[PDB]
This record gives structure tokens, sequence and C-alpha cells, in this order.
């Protein structure tokens, strides 16, 4: 029996699935710790690894990558869970090792690979407190080339009156995603700031884990894939839409929750976004 995680229903993806919009032929790159391609509920189309000591991108020694992937595209079948865009062409771009960290050059190299291989959407459930001219250059190049770039806002919470949104989420070209729970309330760990763009479910998110398992995790990392998948559904319905049109639609059809410093434009509604 297959279970639909609350987050998928909360952003109204199932509505599009029933109309036949499930993200087919849309290439999504999960820049992360790799994806367990042997998972029964996932179908990885390709990828690459830029982690010198972990050359197989289809082997996830952390579990973060596979979990994020499950939210983006777990298969619509009779087992496990259901992704936001279950027909999406999932790519494993391994830039984080078994411990969950990665050097910025590995991350950047992964972004470059994604651009060169024409990914339609890039998901980055990662980030740090500092940026680099090289980091900004890679994400800005992606967008100029028509790629939709989504990134977790961070899990720094509030801090006086200043932004805690991390990089690359902080760059204007990158969509920054914070997390809310099932009640649409902001998760205390969610980063805040004028850079926040939109919110998506990010608490107790059930998804795939390596070794044919399932578990729930909480983090803006779990929030991000919901919007990456959202963009993919919009593109399956509107293949001619550019990345800036896909973003404006997601940003302009949100359910307003409080102040934008904390909730950005609000929770995404993929049904309304897809028009
Ligand atoms: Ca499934
Ligand atoms: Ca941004």
């Amino acid at each position: 029996a297959q279970s639909v995680p609350y987050g998928v229903s909360q952003i109204k993806a199932p509505a599009l699935h029933s109309q036949g919009y499930t993200g087919s032929n849309v290439k999504v790159a999960v820049i992360d710790s790799g994806i367990d391609s042997s998972h029964p509920d996932l179908k990885v189309a390709g990828g690459a690894s830029f982690v010198p000591s972990e050359t197989n991108p289809f082997q996830d020694n952390n579990s973060h990558g596979t979990h994020v992937a499950g939210t983006v595209a777990a298969l619509d079948n009779s087992i496990g869970v259901l992704g936001v865009a279950p027909s999406a062409s999932l790519y494993a771009v391994k830039v984080l090792g078994a411990d969950g960290s990665g050097q910025y050059s590995w991350i950047i190299n992964g972004i470059e690979w994604a651009i060169a291989n024409n990914m339609d959407v890039i998901n980055m459930s990662l980030g740090g407190p500092s940026g680099s001219a090289a980091l900004k250059a890679a994400v800005d190049k992606a967008v100029a080339s028509g790629v939709v770039v989504v990134a977790a806002a961070g899990n720094e919470g509030t801090s006086g009156s200043s932004s805690t949104v991390g990089y690359p989420a902080k760059y204007p070209s990158v969509i920054a995603v914070g997390a809310v729970d099932s009640s649409n309330q902001r998760a205390s760990f969610s980063s805040v700031g004028p850079e926040l763009d939109v919110m998506a479910p990010g608490v107790s998110i059930c998804s795939t884990l390596p070794g044919n398992k399932y578990g729930a995790y909480s983090g803006t990392s779990m929030a991000s894939p919901h919007v990456a998948g959202a963009a993919a559904l919009i593109l399956s319905k509107h293949p001619n839409w550019t990345n800036t049109q896909v973003r404006s639609s997601l940003e302009n059809t949100t359910t307003y929750l409080g102040d934008s410093f904390y909730y950005g434009k609000g929770l995404i509604n993929v049904q309304a976004a897809a028009q």
C-alpha cells in the first residue's frame, strides 16, 4: 500500500496528478549526498559524483540525498510514498560525502555539470553561512541559461533583526525555501530574512531512505524539494514557460501566512501556480 505524505497534499500536487500532470520529461538535479538508485520507490535517470572519495553517485552513504529525492520524485505505484512529481527524470549529483559535508568547489562543480547537461530544475538542500564569487557565478549562470534553481533557506532560526538565510539561497537568482508544519505555522528552526521567498512543509516529512526504508526528517532541506517538484509539475503543464515565469507563478499564488521576513510570500499552492 502506498502512502501520500501530508506535505504533498498540503501544497496540492495530487490535484495535478489526477489531471495527468506528474512532471514527465522534466529533468531535476538533486545536488546532494547522492541517491540510492536501488530503491524500489525511485527511478534515477543519471547523475555524477564530484566527491573524490565517493565516485558512485548512485550510492548514498548519508541518506539525506535519497530522502530529498523521495520528496521530489518517489514513484506512483503500490509501495512506499508519493513524490510531488513522480514522473520526473531524477538526477543524482553527489557533492556531499558520507558525513554530510562537502567542499564548496565540489558543490560548484556540481552546479556547473547541471547547467551543461540541461537540467530544468536544480535542488539544493544544502548551504552555508558564507558565499563566494564562484558560488554566485554558478547559480547566476544556471538562471541565465533557463534553469529553475531552488535552495533550502537554512535552519538558523531568528536572530535579533538580521537575516539568517544561508547561501546560495541568499542570492536573488535562487528561490529560498523555508519550512512550515502541517498547521502552516513556521518551524522554529526555519531561517528568516528579506531573502525568504516561499514556505513548504518541512516538519516530520516521510520519504525514502537507502536500503528500501522510509523515515521522517525535519528541515528546510525537506521543504526545498517540495518547490523543486512544484516547478517540475508546472513545467510538465507549461513546457514553454521560462524559469522566471515558473518562479513568478509560484510566488504570486501563495497562501499568505504572516510577515514575509518570516514566511516569505507564503505557502505554495501548485494547483493555482500551474494555472
Ligand atoms: Ca510509491
Ligand atoms: Ca534567493
